């Protein structure tokens, strides 16, 4: 039947043409709408303090510039570098916090639409003792409608930010 | 928990290092094993006469060289060009026959593991009248174990190759 997502098109020129969105305050841009594969380009700079718990895999291809992922691997904080040219496949539920220090960077990220009932988690961890400070689970439909208010409500709440283990109040927006 | 699929790694150098498999007789190479996202690099030259009917989406990013897809769109034969640098998202069930004339070409193709019961189709069409000549449906586990014998059994069988509409016997392996 129909090429529902349109014809093939030149990706570098698309990234060039959307450079103004691959920077603060927007930072990323989904390529196709209403598809099963969620295909996004993510730019920079953006730093962030949440860890994502994705119930499905995520594919990364760092096309331009460098970035890295703060991870929880086997109970310990680790870093996975996404150097320019690198590809990477993240297994389900590995906690990850992408850090994207460079302007002009661009990373292809491919994920799957989550089926009804399969929820995403977003988590913050205590800088002092490492315990989990706060988790929100969300039926994720769009990283535009369902996600910013989630982060904003954490920054706005000393209670949400308060470590249950040691009482230290997480800093909120910037580490 | 674990980085089950390993650390990030440089993709161009991987493609360089696997160049000897991105050519006849192998032609392609899956990047990671036992993952939900099936991530493959496909090289050339390869021409082929089957149309794939994939019950899920396929993502294409033609990294090196040029290729194209013969399609059935809205009842008519069409061609979608994959020029170097192009990306493309194919909707489910659009019949497609990839043609990869160039040596040294490389296309990133990402698909999903099909769940039990969701079958792939492989189809051949009559050059003369355009009617369907033969379809095989397969629970696809690997494009290495389940796929070559399927194609080989079509080439080996004048009966399978015989157009039901006009009686013309499809040529088999090479158009
Ligand atoms: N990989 C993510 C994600 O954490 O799901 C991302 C950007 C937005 C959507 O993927 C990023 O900055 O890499
Ligand atoms: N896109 C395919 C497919 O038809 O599923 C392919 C190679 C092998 C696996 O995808 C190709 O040559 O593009
Ligand atoms: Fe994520
Ligand atoms: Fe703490
Ligand atoms: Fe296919
Ligand atoms: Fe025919």
């Amino acid at each position: 039947h129909m090429l529902t997502y349109g014809a093939p098109f030149n990706f570098p020129r698309w990234i060039d043409e959307h450079a103004h969105l691959l920077k603060p305050p927007v930072g990323n841009r989904q390529v196709w709408q209403d598809s099963d594969f969620i295909v996004t380009v993510v730019g920079g700079p953006n730093h962030r303090t949440d860890y994502h718990d994705d119930p499905l895999e995520e594919f990364f291809y760092q096309l331009r510039g460098n970035a890295y992922l703060n991870l929880w691997v086997d109970g310990r904080r680790e870093r996975a570098d996404l150097k320019e040219g690198d590809i990477f496949l993240l297994p389900p539920h590995v906690r990850h916090s992408p850090q994207r220090p460079e302007a002009g960077s661009a990373c292809l990220v491919i994920e799957r639409q989550r089926p009804a009932g399969m929820l995403d988690g977003f988590e913050w961890y205590c800088d002092a003792c490492g315990h989990l400070v706060h988790r929100v689970e969300v039926q994720l439909k769009s990283i535009v409608t369902d996600l910013p208010p989630l982060f904003e409500s954490f920054y706005a709440s000393e209670d949400k930010r308060r470590c249950p283990h040691c009482g230290q109040v997480h800093p909120g927006r910037a580490a």
